[PDB]
């Protein structure tokens, strides 16, 4: 099955799939490449491109007097391993295209410019290109701005069903040293009595819950120190990650985990925070909930469940803005191999878009 | 100060260490290099060289009808990091001698090698090659003969004491597998409750006692696995030792390591065991013990206190031999950057190992 508005996202998806935009290492500049792709892409909209640097560079474009501002990122996370074809040349099968960033998420952005050339309705996009590593820029500068919108949509893969809660996250970077002057001797032995009381920690928080998330998603992702079995290792290396329901008090779980290491941490660095969405106290979370949950209502989306993932809608609702997270696609099939997102999902979300910006 | 067997024992350990016999690699043949050196500087001894393949070879040589049996391993562990000049090229200072394997343990073998020379006494030498890593078969191979010695004496840093007894030794390699099909979805989780276990346990044996020595020495030595904070890892390799004391149960000890990873460990593999000298029931040990201790008065050796570290002379006294560790230097500067072992212990043990070849 074929429209003219699924065959023109499937276009603009193919050259967007073209462009490396992969992060790390963020070589994104704001002159040639996609943006200047972009540029062209939009008629009628007054189009501003923002570089804030060091790969973080924004498009912003406004058609007529839009109440509602579509966010997507258009970074995308490295390739591989495993990719059975050039990641960046897009392929289509009988149901479903393949390609880095597909599915999340230039699928959402070549539907939202498939849109745009399709009517003139009022329309404001903002493409950022540093939502998948740290050193984020765009959103931040944007929000400086104090722009008035009615509610930000953010894409991200949502199975085209509006989202209107998700986790916050942090990831931490711990090192261990050895204290000569000992139960302490091994830091490997201190890691080890760490994780306990971490894991042990999570589990007492598992009956914490919000619309359907239950506890805290916790992750120690690497481990790395040590030479030999029986040679006392003098450093260690752990990284790990938690996703806060809305509400957590994270700065105290934070400092909990802190507090685990006996004796401290030689290193202790969050390296990412993200707030949950919304964030704030119990009340302030239900009430921007509810007001997304009207949005997606009078966009007439259907809302899906709360995820466990991380956006950068989190920042909006922060800034003050209603925000919802809405996109093509299963994240099931982000950061994978042979990356996918199907033909069913990219006509539901552009005929969904368009609806929004040249529908009656 | 200076005496020729002092400089003749130095000289025969400049051109000893000169020879390189870092294992790994365990580049070691029987015919040229090392053993053709040995060869020609036993004078009046029957001389046999084995070769057990793969740079296991052993020396046997033998003068008159000895009592006793002195091994030596001739291989070093690997050199660096650090090293400030060529671990090859013995340094000299005015109390001291630096090079790979001074102390452990070709100053023993130069100083047995400077008696040889000093008078034509009744003496029986081992020298092997297979001493410091896996894969050993000089020892093994040489029990097999069943020749009859009243004593072993096996050469390591017991600075010119007599030791009596020593810990055994277990290294093992763990692999944790993540289970997708859940609190076992992380192979770092895995591997976090197991080591909370192993700890815990070592702390319940540390009370266990022999000859001053205390509880079960345990030793996480390396854990790798993971690539990011947030990301589950699906595999974690974790490397493990333990001393165990004589008379311990270490088939028991291995298994309830083992038992303590739930679920079972995608690999358990120990890749080394040695026993405790002595070994057996703690009557047998102490008998033994004492066997060694007779013959240490015996020989006139002052005798040193049990040590944490491992030898051969565990698979001597197996096997049914009374034996005992003495060599010169400290075992603190075994496998260390510009290893060193004073002229002073040089001198002692070689006045004493003369004394008991050439010796009214
Ligand atoms: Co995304
Ligand atoms: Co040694």
């Amino acid at each position: 099955h074929m429209t003219d508005l699924l065959a023109s996202t499937l276009e603009h998806l193919e050259t967007l799939v073209s462009f490396d935009t992969r992060n790390p290492p963020r070589a994104i500049a704001a002159e040639g490449g996609i943006f200047d792709y972009l540029r062209a892409q939009l008629p009628g909209f007054q189009v501003e491109v923002i570089d804030h640097g060091d790969g973080a560079v924004s498009l912003y474009a406004v058609r007529g007097t839009p109440k509602y501002l579509f966010n997507v990122h258009l970074d995308t996370v490295p390739d591989s391993p495993h990719w059975s074809a050039d990641p960046h040349v897009m392929r289509r099968t009988e149901d479903r295209v393949i390609g880095l960033g597909v599915c999340d998420i230039k699928g959402a952005a070549a539907a939202l410019v498939a849109a745009a050339n399709a009517g003139d309705g009022d329309a404001a996009f903002l493409f950022s290109s540093d939502e998948e590593a740290n050193d984020p820029r765009c959103i931040a500068a944007f929000l400086a701005r104090g722009l008035p919108y009615d509610a930000v949509l953010v894409a991200e893969p949502t199975m085209s069903e509006a989202v209107l809660a998700h986790r916050g996250i942090s990831s931490v970077l711990m090192r261990f040293a050895g204290r000569a002057g000992d139960p302490a001797a091994s830091a490997l032995h201190q890691a080890m009595r760490w994780g306990g009381k971490a894991l042990d920690h999570v589990e007492s928080l598992a009956h914490a819950r919000f619309g359907g998330l239950t506890g805290l998603r916790f992750n120690i992702g690497r481990v790395d120190g040590g030479i030999k079995a029986n040679m006392i290792a003098p450093a260690a290396e752990l990284r790990f990650g938690f996703r806060p329901l809305p509400s957590m008090d994270v700065d105290g779980l934070l400092a909990t985990f802190a507090g685990f290491a006996d004796p401290a941490a030689a290193h202790f660095e969050e390296t990412f925070r993200g707030p949950s969405l919304p964030s704030g106290d119990i009340a302030r979370a239900e009430e921007r909930r509810l007001a997304a949950r009207d949005v997606a209502d009078a966009l007439d989306l259907p809302i899906g469940n709360a995820v466990d993932f991380w956006t950068e809608a989190s920042l909006f609702s922060a800034g003050g803005y209603t925000a919802l997270v809405y996109g093509p696609g299963d994240i099931a099939q982000a950061h994978t191999a042979d990356e996918f997102v199907t033909l069913a999902q990219l006509q539901r979300y552009v005929e969904s878009v368009n609806r929004i910006i040249n529908g009656s």
